[PDB]
């Protein structure tokens, strides 16, 4: 689809952007970004969600190393990992700590 | 300080960690993530929310870099970037396109 605002229209197929149809050359942060931008017009996007939208490589890495210190530490920890006691579950909300108490 | 639960004993100071008071090798990630969990005990923390606990280097980076592209794109469209029309700031909420629309 091309987006026109401006003097300027930007292509999120082909990453080809112009102001008043003269190539303006995108870094492919600058890209990223203004996509998530201008696919959620009118919509504010905080920094964590752009990051979410633009920089989805690193931040899905990020997300799956999380899981991998949960398990690693329900191996350590749980005498059941699979119905872990302290480091707990609560689905759509995240992991928790549950105390003794 | 000192968080006990079941045979454990966290020292969030020192990050030495005991299974009834023989120690156990802790991984710098596993010691991050169980100690954003303790240090809020029974609240429950998505994925997001560990990464910046546990991450916050990398977590920090992310953001900034996008305040950059944001600043740059500022720069290559706007007219007055200091008074941009189109990638536009709602404080509280994040970044904005604002269509011609």
């Amino acid at each position: 689809a091309v987006i026109a605002f401006g003097k300027f229209k930007l292509n999120l197929g082909t990453r080809e952007m112009f102001r008043e149809d003269e190539p303006m050359p995108l870094t492919s942060g600058e890209f990223a970004v203004l996509k998530a931008l201008v696919s959620h017009p009118r919509e504010p996007l905080s920094r964590d969600k752009l990051m979410n939208l633009a920089r989805g490589r690193e931040y899905s890495a990020m997300e799956r190393s999380i899981d991998v210190q949960i398990s690693r530490l329900r191996r350590m920890v749980e005498e059941d990992p699979a119905h872990p006691r302290y480091i707990q579950t609560v689905w759509g909300l995240g992991y928790v700590f549950v105390p003794d108490g």
